[PDB]
């Protein structure tokens, strides 16, 4: 499976269909972050799995269960000005890491929806980030 | 996009992963649902986002929005004995048919999930089935 070949496939299917990818896609909960390179500077387009919890949007460093974070989340506390699109919308956001109680109850959530939420913290000890992207 | 070819390529991974499928299907929900043919008994293998809440399992017949419903409704009306495989295990189901109030109230869970669930009822008169995989 190339998997970046089919970021882009995806990206253009999410923005042809506003926001709707289709096939094997098609219920996922979806929205794709623009993030910029920490020292580089680069953007690029991480399509992500979101909480949609009421009208917040939280993205989770899961990385299956990795020991590390995923790039992209070492590029939003970088750079936490940057634009998202959900649906047929595209809109600016400022990233916030959650931390403490608040990031617990908002990963719980998220275990709630997808289990395997539940495996990928077990997997590490690094706690995995959950980062707010809240509109401008 | 060969979703034909990917659709081999999503249920190896699954599969090797224990459920946790990687790449941009990392945090989705994931059941691989087998199907058999309501004309042909052939048998085969959809790979669909469902509804985990609680304990039980719903998968709905969205397809985009279509004016029909997947083949695979139809499959599991006709052979509702089958089998589910989620996380790691693989478990017999009976598939139950939602109707009324159980069905609009489940769908409405599923909208809060993935809101593009209330974009594909606009889009068709055709009433989007909600169909329960009940463990046996």
């Amino acid at each position: 499976i190339d998997w970046d070949q089919m970021n882009n496939q995806v990206i253009k299917e999410f923005r042809e269909t506003g926001g709707k990818a289709g096939g094997l896609f098609e219920g996922s909960p979806l929205v794709l972050v623009h993030h910029t390179g920490a020292k580089s500077g680069k953007q690029r387009i991480a399509p992500l799995v979101p909480l949609l919890d009421g009208d917040r949007i939280y993205i989770f460093g899961s990385k299956g269960g990795a020991d590390s974070h995923p790039d992209w989340y070492h590029n939003l506390v970088a750079n936490p000005d940057t634009v998202v699109e959900l649906g047929t919308e595209t809109f600016p956001v400022k990233a916030r890491v959650l931390t403490g109680a608040e990031r617990d109850e908002i990963y719980a959530k998220q275990v709630a929806v997808a289990p395997q939420f539940g495996d990928y913290q077990r997997k590490t000890t690094r706690v995995i980030p959950v980062v707010e992207l809240q509109r401008v």
